[PDB]
């Protein structure tokens, strides 16, 4: 039994179809919580679904464990600052909320890529307190570059041709980078991440809005997953009008700026509070689900709901017992490899690929 259900045109489902079929350019994009950001649900759709030859949007480090497969990184002297976290609030966040922030003058990020090709147009997202220059870049073929701001404590861009490894050495003390779009000249096909621990449906509302809505027009994506609700169900803060206004304001931007695209909801699995010593069923998953179900029929998405698989095959205790999920919210690698493999036997039902 399908846990897919589609509210898409039939025309937005065709055109994404022949997308796949031509395997030239097919951007694919994940958002979403801890189910999604240490890549081991999105590495089988990369895997599977596309073709996959390129990266995309990348953070400008991983917070701790998380991940991007298709990326390797080092650093000295950075502080990662997370708009997830309280403890950060009041920053100026870009897409995805994470800043790479300087401690001193030559703190190094070092980068690099797991695949074997290593020539790409790299854009960075960076900011500074001067507008002397920010960074020194000097990538694999010693080639020698430098981001450098007009204006100050402004997010800006600048795009350069490198071959990885790269090193990114802080000419100021306190600048920032804010994150990565490694791509090819043309023809890209990937799939990229920006998800976060712990983070909930309407995460997307801290980050400065005007320079979310440039990096979302920097790289086009025609798939876009949204992922959340299990941490809208276990922290302050949920009301169901405003989870769907908030969504559904997020919903369409994206598709704004991303002409043609379609949009997946993915539900959330069987979510579980901490009751006392025990692990209890959260009251609000069921309405996180129901509005979820809601927002997809209003705002014409798809909605893969991971709760579905999860009960029609034995319920969240018979996962538990065969290692396919911990006794909290979280899965394990082989559960979220078996979500991705249900979703793309699913979608076989209403695309070719």
């Amino acid at each position: 039994s399908s846990a897919l259900t589609s509210y898409v045109s039939k025309k937005d489902l065709k055109n994404l179809e022949k997308k796949l079929e031509k395997n030239q350019n097919i951007g694919i994009r994940i958002y979403g919580d801890s189910h999604m950001a240490a890549d081991f649900f999105p590495r089988v759709i990369r895997g599977y679904l596309i073709r996959s030859n390129s990266i995309g949007f990348a953070y400008p480090l991983q917070p701790k464990y998380q991940q991007n497969l298709n990326l390797v990184y080092s650093y000295k002297n950075f502080e990662i600052l997370n708009s997830r976290n309280p403890a950060n609030a009041g920053h100026n966040f870009p897409l995805g909320g994470i800043i790479a922030k300087a401690k001193t003058k030559g703190a190094k990020i070092n980068l690099d890529t797991t695949l074997d090709k290593k020539n790409f147009k790299i854009g960075f997202l960076f900011k500074a307190k001067q507008n002397t220059n920010a960074f020194s870049i000097k990538d694999a073929k010693n080639q020698s570059y430098e981001l450098r701001t007009t204006q100050i404590n402004k997010w800006s861009y600048k795009e350069l041709e490198l071959d990885l490894p790269l090193q990114i050495s802080a000419l100021q003390k306190d600048a920032e980078l804010g994150g990565y779009f490694i791509t090819n000249k043309d023809n890209n096909v990937f799939l990229d991440t920006i998800a976060i621990n712990g983070a909930k449906s309407d995460l997307w509302l801290s980050w400065n809005q005007t320079v979310v809505k440039k990096e979302l027009g920097l790289l086009h994506n025609d798939l876009i997953i949204l992922a959340y609700g299990s941490n809208d169900a276990l922290f302050k803060g949920f009301e169901k009008q405003k989870f769907k206004n908030n969504l559904k304001k997020w919903i369409s931007i994206l598709k704004t700026y991303n002409k043609n695209a379609v949009i997946m909801l993915i539900s959330p699995p069987t979510v579980v509070q901490k009751q006392g010593k025990n692990y209890k069923l959260a009251p609000d998953f069921f309405t996180i689900r129901k509005a979820l179900y809601e927002v997809a029929k209003e705002e014409k998405t798809l909605i893969f709901d991971m709760h579905q698989f999860m009960q029609d095959s034995g319920g969240k205790n018979k996962w538990i017992e065969q290692k396919l999920s911990l006794n909290d919210v979280h899965l394990t690698i082989k559960g979220y490899e078996l979500m991705a493999k249900k979703l793309l036997e699913d979608l076989k039902n209403i695309i070719d690929y």
